[PDB]
Parts: structure tokens; C-alpha cells; sequence
């Protein structure tokens, strides 16, 4: 069905979502389903011109996300055949039962697109519901939580997107644009301080963060005034004390705790002082939210 | 952006599809290569360096995506790696035991190890899950299956993934497999309908229909439905099930499914069902920990 409705892309532009990259993630998924052929349940058990109203409902409470992207499959599957009577936002707070989406189309074409839709809405709801989980973890203090490259293949770009709906802040999109200084590249450079410095020097205008794994480590990026040091593995005494450093050195470096981090802790850790938690199973390890489509009765 | 043929021997030798394990790779590569080069190792790795790194697991798990990692290194170098030790997909790990020892260039290693760890963890949880549903189905003739909710371009390694964690796999897609849903028959206004003309239409084809009450059961039973998927029964209604299969004396396979979870998955085993079908194995399966070491 070649490319949707320009519609579609002012939608997907206008929720900041990357629309080339949604496109690519959308014909794919359609894809995998029809690759072995036509649909021939729906095929021999639905008229040809039979059209039906449908509901996308939540059965989980949680945090919406990736509805553009389910239009965007529907809207390609009926060639813009498609009515919307209702719809929620990304980024709103759903309990069970509440209706994110009421729309009318060929049922032909709505038993076609529903997997598709549903396995798009459930990943990247659950991605903003437990970046949501987070987020409340952290109230009362000044710590946000961001996330990683531990994303999904393929889905980098969506799944990055639905942290930001559920209240997260995107870490660096990929390898080329911003520095994450690691154990591996201290080893490399001869100390923390070297690789800081060679890393400034080589592209001096990215965005610069040195993880540490020692509080030795962290003394040598403070005193060259690292911008942002990502704590790694420390304990939350250990933090106390970074954070005590930090504060002392008067450079105002962020701290960002990382590794050895769950639910459960989450708020001790934002309580001793660091600016930021970067947690990967926002994106690899996040359940999906249960959503449904049910045709009217 | 082509890899080695010993690759695609590989590939082929674990049952992979090759050209969409290739589509994954290279797409993978991209999202990670599209801001530039790796500029943190450009300026402190030296580029004629060369290192050993251990691939080695944090957790007890299943190992599924071994081939498909070792495909990521493969075009990242140009082929120009050495392995010295490797385990196999299927192959049950503890923590700290080693899945692979590879040598490379570092800073090509540095480019493709969160590829290759993004796929490995992701395809080893898949298959962990799948493995941890099996154990709780011991002593039991019931097995599990996976769905088509899969996560989007995922598909095909997905379900390579649940049958290395011991699993079955069931439709590929839309159109290889009938199976009659909720919506068919809302759409239809009838089950027992529903049924005959999916049976009508292509008399070889298989039929699975999914019912959500008892009386749909009997309806259904009665017609000879030679697949019945139970939606969101509970165990009581599970066993009601198949004693309704057992007086109706059909041959009729009882498989269930509805937000199934793994505290249940024992109890559910022991009420006669033949399958469950668990959508979590796909998508809500929690990584499995493992980390590359130079
Ligand atoms: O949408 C389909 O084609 C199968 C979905 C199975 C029912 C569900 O959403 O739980
Ligand atoms: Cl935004
Ligand atoms: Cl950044
Ligand atoms: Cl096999």
C-alpha cells in the first residue's frame, strides 16, 4: 500500500515522532504478518464489505504511548478509509478499562491491522508506564531518570520517544553524537583524566560524560571540571560521599548513578543528591501494557 | 554491508533466516552509526590496537542469538576476527559462565558490542522465559506456545528464540493458519457460523476457533472443532473444559491462553489443557544479563 497520507506525517511530526524511522518500523511489522499470504480467517469468515466500529482499551492502569504510530498502521492498511470518533493523548494516565482510541473501517482491514497496532501500542505503553514508575520513585527530589542504548533493535527511535511520554529524559541517541568515557577507554588512555582530556580535545563541541567506578576515579575528573560524571555501581553511601565531593569541588559537575539500580531503591538513591539515574531496563526489560481492540457488539 | 559465507553457514546451521537476520543487523547498526563514528574510542583507543573479550553471562538463563552476535562482529571487522570458544544456542548458562571468547580489532569490537549485546540479552530472555515456562509444565503432557504478539521487526528471531528455550511456535503470520477470534465471530454474530464456513472455504486448512464461554464450548464440540482455544478461562473452567471434551469424546485439542502468568502456569498445566499459549514470552520477556569483558 506504498506510503501513507501526508495526514499521517504532519500527525507523527507533530507528536515528535521521527517519521521516516516510524515508516520503516510500520512496513516492516506489516510484513512479518502478510509475508505467508493473504488474511484467510478474516477472508473466509468476513464479508468483503462488511465495516465495523472498534475500541482500543486499556485492562492494565499505566501510561499511554505510540498511538500516531498505530494510526499511521491503519491509516496504510485502509488508504485512509478510516473514521476516529475518539482518542486519548501519549502520554495520558489509562486505567482499566478506559478507551484510548474508538475508530470505524472496513473490518477486513481492521483484522489485518489490529496485531500490528497492538504489538506497537503494548511495547511502547509499557516503555512510558515504567518510565512513569520511575519517575514517581523520584518525587520529592530534584533527580529525573534517563535511559540508554540498551534499546531494542530496530526500535530505538519509538522506544526513546515513549520514555519521554512517561516522564523520562533521552540519554545520547547513539554512538557519534555525544561522549560516554568507559572503563575500557580509561584503561585505553591511561587514566580517567586522560581520556577526559582526549575526548575534549578530539571534538570539543559534543556533549561530554566520564563514568567512573571509583571514588579515586571521580577526584580525577572533578579537579579538570568535568561537565558530567556517571557513577557506576556505587552503593548509596558511595553517593553520599560523590555527592559530598561533588558539592566541595564548587565545579557543580552532574552526578548520574548508574548499575546495580531498582525499583525499590530508586528513591534512596535520588535522596543522597545525584542529579540523575540512568536505568537500562527502561527499554530492554519494561512489560508491555495490556491493550486491546474490540469490535462493537 | 555483506558478511562472510561461513557466516551464512552458520546462520543456515542454527535455522535462522539469513536475509532477515541481515535486515535486523544492519538496521541495528545504523540507529547506533548514523550520529557518526564512535567518537569516544576515536580519540582514546589507539587504532591498531587488538584485544581478547569474553562474552559471559551475569545470570542463569538459556543462550539464544549466538549466530546472529557473531554476524554483528563479522560485518563490523570485515570477517577479520578470530573465535577461540563458544557455547551453543539451547545451552542452559550459570553466572560467569562464558558464551563466547572472540579476538578483534578494539575499536571495531567497541563499535559492535551493544549490537551485539542488545540482540544476545534480548534473544537469550526471550528463550529464559520460554525455559522457566517448560520447567513449570514438568510432569505434564501440556506444552507452551508463543503468539504473533511479537515485538515489531522481531518476528522471526523471536520465535527462533522460544524454540531454543524448549517452546512451539504456532502461525508465522495472518496467512499460513486459520484462527477464529473474538472478533471474528462479534464480527459474524456466531461461533458454531464462524467455524463452518472457515471449513467450508478451504476444507484442508486447519481450523482453530477461540471461545470465550462454556456454551460457545458446547457449540463448537458439537460441530467437531478439531482446535478450540479457550480465552481467558479460568483453571476451574479449564478442567469444565475438558471434561465437556472427554463426554463430547472428540478428538478436539484444548489449548488456553488470557493474560497467563507464571505463578499460575503450574496450575494451569494440571487442569488436562494440551497447550498454553503465553503472549509474554515475546513480549514482556526481561533481558537476560550478560556483559562483553575485554
Ligand atoms: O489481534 C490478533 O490478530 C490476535 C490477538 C489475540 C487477542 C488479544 O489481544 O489478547
Ligand atoms: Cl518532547
Ligand atoms: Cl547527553
Ligand atoms: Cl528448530
Amino acid at each position: 500500500a506504498e506510503a501513507w497520507s501526508p495526514a499521517t506525517d504532519e500527525r507523527l511530526r507533530a507528536a515528535g515522532i521521527d517519521a521516516e524511522d516510524a515508516r520503516r518500523v510500520v512496513v516492516t511489522a506489516l510484513e512479518e504478518d502478510l509475508r505467508y499470504g493473504a488474511d484467510v480467517t478474516s477472508d473466509a469468515t468476513v464479508p468483503a464489505d462488511a465495516v465495523t466500529e472498534a475500541v482500543v482499551a486499556s485492562r492494565q492502569p499505566g501510561v499511554l504511548a505510540g498511538l500516531p504510530v498505530a494510526l499511521a498502521v491503519l491509516d496504510l492498511v485502509t488508504g485512509g478509509r478510516f473514521e476516529v470518533a475518539e482518542c486519548r493523548a501519549d502520554g495520558d494516565r489509562l486505567g482499566p478499562g478506559d478507551v484510548a482510541l474508538r475508530v470505524t473501517a472496513a473490518t477486513r482491514e481492521l483484522l489485518v491491522a489490529e496485531r500490528t497496532m497492538l504489538n506497537l501500542l503494548c511495547h511502547l505503553s509499557g516503555v512510558a508506564t515504567l518510565t512513569a514508575r520511575w519517575n514517581d520513585a523520584l518525587a520529592g527530589t530534584h533527580c529525573k531518570v534517563r535511559d540508554s542504548r540498551k534499546t531494542l533493535p530496530g526500535l530505538r527511535l519509538l522506544e526513546k520517544y515513549a520514555v519521554r511520554r512517561g516522564g523520562g529524559q533521552n540519554h545520547r541517541l547513539g554512538l557519534g553524537d555525544a561522549i560516554l568515557i568507559k572503563d575500557n577507554h580509561i584503561v585505553a588512555g591511561g587514566s580517567a583524566g586522560a581520556a577526559l582530556q582526549a575526548a575534549r580535545a578530539h571534538t570539543p563541541g559534543l556533549p561530554c560524560e566520564v563514568e567512573v567506578t571509583t571514588l579515586a576515579e571521580l577526584d580525577e575528573v572533578l579537579a579538570l571540571g568535568a561537565d558530567e560524571v556517571m557513577l557506576d555501581n556505587f552503593t548509596v553511601e558511595q553517593c553520599v560521599e560523590a555527592v559530598r565531593r561533588r558539592d566541595a569541588a564548587r565545579t557543580r559537575t552532574r552526578l548520574e548513578a548508574s548499575g546495580g539500580l531498582t525499583l525499590d531503591v530508586a528513591a534512596a538513591y535520588a535522596r543522597t543528591g545525584v542529579d540523575l539515574l540512568a536505568v537500562g531496563a527502561l527499554t530492554h526489560s519494561a512489560p508491555a501494557l495490556d491493550l486491546g481492540l474490540d469490535f462493537a457488539p
